[PDB]
């Protein structure tokens, strides 16, 4: 089954790496041990939906191609060691997100600079490793293969345009008109870049890129199957697929459990632009405006109170309803155009969307 | 000349960055002008000693080498751009770094992460993006190069040996056999690994890979002259001169004026594994290492103090000197060994070598 020889590919990696850095880095045996708890603690304990959307992708390919059982096997592997890469990069963009946002705590566990024996000194340095891995992992295994190129272009375009996208949500509630290293920044009075289209500029590029085009792109790539799909659908699928999965997170930042969420909310205090505060703004009157402008982005738990009032009275639920059948119209729309290229792909999206549904 | 070629290329690549965000990654003026500044305060100010260094490395291969015009100034601009990816990626570590370290200032400018217009949420992300323009230059410039695969190779490898290093470093204080992700770390009471060969392996990887080894094999790769050489000479070479380049810094640290060093030195404070305290460490009597032994690694003046007078008392002055003569005599001997196959070769290393002296 499929997660369980993703799961053998994790352990046979990570062997890799810490042989590697006992026979050609010269590394302690307790050094050793240091990074691989850090590898375990940052990589492991979520759900895999990006590694194993590459493996989905290559599993669809192998049904319908003709191929030697050790040919199968060896794109199997593949697809699990492309998908490791993603999660690695995903790593490293936590490590280092959590640390930037002096965030307490990741799906249940404490941030990994939290930890007693880790400290910012030490993680800012461990989510670096972390990218550096991907690239180890690559040149290992793919060293041979005629898609290296292209995986290893592709890989670097996403990684790129991840760290462009936390640019711009790290600074998405500064006035862009006064960005200046020289001047400290004052947060936005007037929210006028709090509009639908830079929304979806944040969360295309920070994202997006890393969270669905990499995932089935790499499938595409270890499968040796990128001319079997066109290409401009494949990024506007993941575009939009991405985007929802972003406004999703956005809606239970502020309204899920704590225990469900894996974490107490912060976006509003951060006076973050999420899909709640744009929506907000697009429907709002202007005493309701204002009292949003007298609330948001303030620590103060009586001053959050009133942004979360403000949304539930604003009816929400109703917008995310009618966003919601606005994008199952879109992604069943590409998904019947990828079609015609490759049914198989196709199904690959169809599951990536169920998922995400 | 080469300084002005160089410095020329700089301007040309931001260009190209700059103009790639706006066409390809939908980014704003204001947001590219903080980009701009943050790429021209972290990456320009210094000697440009190893950007140059592979500039030179083509220069001494061009003047013994039938090109056409053409191709002298093609092989120097790729000199340039390889120069530039090394400067980039020095660039990521010292953003890092200072923010790891918590660092006040760096060559008489404060800590790019301390404007007050960056903050460390902003600087982390900063210095992921300065990493990744390096990749983002080598594919633009090297697409169609026959030494891009082992170009990206070397500069992978060569990025993770300096994030290893930057943990050996940052753990060098610590007991190894107490680290632990789960423990806070105390500093050590027996300073058992301040050592010569502890020492080494730090400068080695933290240092030396980055600064000598990359520029030095860069040259040969966008020269097509690699197999003009002796590869275990160039890593054996890189070695010695770049164990005496951090040795150096080492003492400059302590003894040099926070004017001429471009910082007030923090090695004692920070219980820094330095060539200063492993050389005295190796001479000291028992008295004398018990008072060390109660001094070091505390921010009080006046412990810091009494390191400094050990250490003046010591005559590390002599140890320096008996240290110095011995890296001459093997630098010397490697660089005749280089003369078998590259007499060119050996000359950039004499200069590498006089410009470290
Ligand atoms: C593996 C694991 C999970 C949860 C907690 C834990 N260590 C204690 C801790 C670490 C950081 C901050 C607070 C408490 N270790
Ligand atoms: C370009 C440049 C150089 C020196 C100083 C400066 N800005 C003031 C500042 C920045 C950070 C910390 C203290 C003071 N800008
Ligand atoms: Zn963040
Ligand atoms: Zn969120
Ligand atoms: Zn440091
Ligand atoms: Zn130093």
């Amino acid at each position: 089954a499929s997660m369980e020889r993703f799961l053998s590919v994790y352990d046979e990696v990570q062997a890799f790496l810490l042989d590697q850095l006992q026979s050609k880095y010269e590394i302690d045996p307790n050094r050793a041990r240091y990074l691989r708890i850090m590898m375990d603690t940052t990589c492991l304990g979520g759900k895999y939906f990006r590694g194993m959307t590459v493996v989905n992708v290559a599993e669809g390919f192998l049904a319908v191609t003709q191929h030697d059982e050790a040919t199968k096997e060896r794109i199997l592997h593949d697809a699990c060691v492309g998908g490791w890469m993603i999660e690695f990069l995903q790593a490293h963009y936590l490590v280092e997100d959590d640390i930037m946002d002096g965030s307490v705590m990741r799906r249940g566990k404490p941030c990994w600079y939290r930890f007693p024996g880790v400290t910012t000194q030490c993680a800012i340095n461990d989510g670096i490793i972390l990218k550096s891995w991907t690239q180890i992992m690559a040149w290992h295994y793919f060293a041979d293969r005629p898609f290296l190129k292209d995986l290893l272009c592709l890989f670097q375009k996403v990684d790129y345009a991840t760290a462009v996208g936390q640019m711009y949500d790290v600074t998405s509630m500064c006035d862009s008109n006064k960005l200046d290293p020289e001047v400290a920044q004052p947060m936005t009075t007037d929210f006028a870049e709090f509009t639908p289209a830079i929304y979806k500029r944040i969360v295309k590029y920070k994202t997006t890129f890393y969270t669905y085009l990499l995932p089935l792109v790499m499938g595409l790539l270890v499968s040796e199957a990128a001319a079997s799909v066109e290409m401009n659908l494949v990024e506007r699928v993941a575009h939009l697929i991405g985007e929802y999965f972003q406004v999703q997170d956005d809606v239970m930042d502020c309204f899920t459990p704590p225990e469900q969420l894996g974490k107490v909310g912060t976006d509003i205090e951060d006076a973050k632009c999420s899909w709640l505060a744009v929506t907000f703004l697009g429907k709002a009157n202007a005493a309701q405006v204002a009292e949003f402008k007298a609330n948001y982005g303030e620590k103060d738990p009586a001053k959050v109170a009133v942004v979360k009032r403000l949304y539930s009275k604003a009816n929400l639920q109703a917008d995310f309803a009618a966003y919601e059948a606005e994008v199952v119209r879109e992604v069943e729309s590409l998904i019947e155009q990828l079609k015609v290229k490759s049914p198989t792909f196709a199904e690959s999206v169809a599951v990536v969307w169920e998922k995400t549904h």
